């Protein structure tokens, strides 16, 4: 019942500062903080050997893409590795994100573990020395960062002890994030795995929104200094009904409204296995439902804006300006797309629409 | 994990609807739902016997109001007692108020009771019979309902109990009423008394507010079918710190931002003491604040509406006129209010 | 972090004593808090009239068995109206009660109420001025109260909104009690129903009984002046799955050591649809069970205490003997059964 | 509503047996798990340099003392580093204590870390691998590991944030343990620090120890196989009011009877800064408490069982035998008092709380 200030006025501002910037009208975030048993699956796919100078190359190829991305990306996130590498001109990554108008995030959490007594359910570690960590990320260049729960729909999921215990480390993620000036984004992905239909998405999303909030408020977190990474409501992997995207909108608008207070800064979906233009579409209809949004509407996607890229690219030096063009092109479909003014043509071949779509997955 | 519809799209829509006819652009509710000892002290002051006629004839008074109103109020919050009366020419006072274009609300909890263990806290009763009594009042005429938790800021209040317990009440009496087609305004308020200042009073009612919210969530409550009756945030009665009606404008939008889902179809502020001109400045000054609101931001009414009424009506036929005139300009005074037209670093919040 | 005393040492003195002489060694409680309703189709199955002198004789005939059900009796819970009628002397029944020995108790719920949005839960009400009431059934001579709560063993049952809601309803009405003079006997009742297993059961009464004590803590209860009535640990109504009267009361106890707190004075079992037979047979089985057990277990038996009678009354006056002779044996049979000397004639980490 | 064991049978069957045999009658833990900035305060109290070779020195001086300590001492709590470290024949430390018929112990959290936005309050870290970590401890000889969350009585805590984030880390903690058979031994110390009273204590440590239970029931904890260490429940160092031992006792035992479930298998008190014999006479009082208890009370002492084997040592290798005769009389004690038959001889109302 007596307020003991976690944070300043000034420090209040500079987080709130940080978290409008990133998601500032037209703009949205390129996920690149793939772990290297993540995205060696990635390179994998390209005949490309998983090794510390191809990661070093690939990430340099979607960092330095032309000035047009600039007006797109409001953030970068990348894993730890990545922070402290550098492109073939010497500059630092968080240097060369800088220079192009982005901010600079860092993934933080250490992976999911099993929750004892569940069925297959998971919390999150990581908090160990977050502090200290964070110190050193915000010297080093980054601004935010990003933390990954995973929840999944089943007959008994997500059971009370996941919801309730995911929530609640968010919460502490984001308390040690806001003491070191850097915007904590909380990611509470429920999977789109199973044959669920979107009516029960909606629910699951509602009731574990409605728990990452209250956990937020037990432990003091100041909401505008915030970002939101959730999924996008939408039916089931292999659910036999069919929706439109106007539905999925409107189920995800709904659902949103119904849980996130309108203090949080933004939401930036993740693309969750969508395939490139099924996210970009799916986010467009999101910002023209007609109900009232009081958040931005963006994305933090990761695979929706490297799926024709890592294609293109296929580990060879030589299709490099090929692969950034494809990068380009999924970037500026979702600025448009965060504002609502996204419209397909028929470009981007059969690579932007296959299913990016991975059982259980994990970065 | 799996979801049991409480509503269906039918009884969706149903409290929907008549959540934004009650706070529909420039109008509010008139609240006079007083019970007969919550008048008395009210009545003794101008020397009037407390008698159901006299009661009767008063709430006439301000029921009958003339058609200036009509766009000022969109409901009207009765007792038990009034939502049976007739005016002299008969027709029902429900038909009065919505034959003047409002929806008619009642009040249905019973009273405040004391939690044992707390310094002076207390809970709310009236659950007992409350679908019935629903069920019954529906059939009379009312749309919505009014339920009262008190909380206060004090040394140790309002403790983890008060808090969980009250939003816990609240909840089971918003379902219950969504049940029978009735709109539940959810009224958590936090007293004013203390010499508490203005970033307490904030940081209390964000606590409160996380707990209502979490509440209704776990009771099923269909949110665009509620309305949320506040204490504007203001610092305590007797705080020794002075401040501005645009620091209590910001400091009562950023607590709600921070707590208050958008889908909630509008804010219904209760004057709680302030004078009839305090609560219209400050109503207005909410309104004009920079911040976004995605909810109406309007007034819930009782004693600042009725203030010069009832000193003007002295309990005398004769002032009939008189004491209308008084209610009409406060009615329109806060319809103006709620829209931002009425004339007399937020990071540091 | 700070205390602010509900009850001072006196008035925790007075709920601790009322509430230990209700489960003194070898005493268990009549439950006769049956209402018009519930004891409806009960007189209908004897084909009599469901009228309040039968009903006002029936109890009579309980309330007044020879002074051998003394020592098996330590309380008696009526129902309002029972709480108010006379014997044939003239008698009130909370007098012929407390000069048999026995502590009088009242229900004092208000019937459960539908959990919107659940499947088919529910919660319970009656707070409601319970406050007033108490303080008059106490100078009507009532020493304790009843309220029931119910919970189903289900395919998404009991759900979370369920055991938090009713656990916070029962702590609600445990301090009202409590501020009355009043012991509050809380029961947090998990319906047999189903074709659910023993060890399903064990899990859901754990997690109940969990939630009841943690919310009894949140509302500053004194533990010491209350006494518990749960469901015994068994298999569903309708279980393929057998199970011995060992395996019955080794799940129970080991629920019980889990969840209840050495503080509360004790538990008293309610019969839920259990024969008498196998009522006594199993709360036998839970005091011969060799674990450790700080609480009296004994029993609160409505039904498996009054099933013979009521077939040997059959709604005549004529039968009034041999209708209390059925009810005095079912209580030495249970008074027997609460202390393990009742008698018809390890692995515990399985559970 | 539908249960996913965390264990099996066998698996609980194990944990089980290692806290009953921790807390067997007589018996009790001896807490040497002190890290190298916690003991550096208490060997420059006895002009020591903190060397590994010191420390290593010390540690074999309590674990090698005679067979008198053999009943009294059921556990051992080690540091990471001592766990590694081997007695001057050789044997490794977790070996000299299993022949002496004591159970290894290991501290696992990684100290405490400030909780935002309360006036002071902490929770603790130390969740990150640990099941990797227990693991190999498990293979290494530990079967029990100790984590300390702290908490604290003021103005306005402990808060309810502090008392829920500590409950729920302190389940987090208990079931990586019990996956990886280890026992798992619950600390929620609540310091003694302030004026406040003897009912403060009480009313406090009750409302933490409620928090606790329920969180260790909603992360399916296997109670037989835990033990809790609570601070006793006893007046603030800083308060004016005196009380006897009876009180302390009375106290403490009604706060554990309202709150900790009968399956608990044992109960270890902390000495909190309590004086050796303080401590002792305190552990007695509560055993011989009328009221009923139905776990076992005894110790897991730190200071209170190497104040005096630590001063008579001085850092002198010729006062080994007094250092360890020093311990091994609170060692004796101890056991006693776990029983209720400690004496100061050698070897020879209740509705108001």
């Amino acid at each position: 019942p007596h307020s003991h200030p976690a944070l300043t006025p000034e420090q209040k501002k500079e987080l709130s500062d940080i978290a409008h910037r990133i998601v500032a009208p037209g703009k949205g975030i390129l996920a690149a903080d793939e772990s290297t048993g993540s995205i060696a699956k990635r390179l994998q796919s390209i005949g490309t050997e998983n090794t510390e100078e191809n990661r070093r190359f690939y990430r340099q190829l979607l960092l330095t893409a032309d000035d047009r991305v600039n007006p797109c990306i409001g953030g970068v996130i990348l894993f730890h590795e990545t922070l402290y590498q550098k492109a073939d001109d010497g500059r630092p990554f968080p240097q060369v994100i800088k220079s192009k108008g982005g901010v600079v995030g860092i993934k933080v959490d250490k992976g999911v573990v099993p929750l004892a007594g569940t069925n297959g359910e998971t919390t999150t570690q990581g908090l160990d020395g977050l502090s200290e960590r964070c110190a050193q990320y915000k010297k080093d260049g980054a601004d935010f960062a990003m933390w990954r729960c995973v929840l999944k729909i089943g007959e008994h999921t997500p059971s009370a002890l996941a919801i309730m215990e995911n929530a609640n480390v968010l919460a502490r993620y984001a308390s040690i994030c806001q003491q070191n000036g850097i915007v904590p984004i909380v990611e509470p992905e429920i999977l789109p795995d199973g044959d669920h239909d979107l009516k029960r998405c909606q629910y699951v999303t509602e009731k574990v929104l409605a728990a990452v909030y209250k956990a937020l408020s037990d432990h003091h977190i100041y909401l505008e200094g915030t970002l939101l990474k959730p999924n996008m409501v939408t039916p089931g992997h292999a659910c036999t009904q069919k929706y439109s995207h106007e539905e999925i909108a409107m189920a995800t608008v709904t659902a949103l409204r119904r849980t996130v207070p309108p203090a949080v800064t933004g939401v930036t979906f993740l693309s969750g296995g969508q395939s490139e233009e099924e996210a970009s579409i799916n986010l467009n209809a999101i910002n023209k439902c007609p109900l009232l949004k009081p958040w931005a509407l963006t994305f933090s996607y990761g695979r929706a804006l490297q799926a024709s890229a890592l294609k293109a690219w296929g580990g060879k030096k030589e299709n490099l300006k090929a692969a950034q063009e494809e990068y380009v092109k999924r970037a500026l479909a979702n600025s448009l797309a965060c504002q609502g003014k996204y419209t397909p043509s028929g470009q981007a071949g059969a690579a932007a629409s296959e299913s990016l779509f991975i059982s259980n997955h994990a970065y």
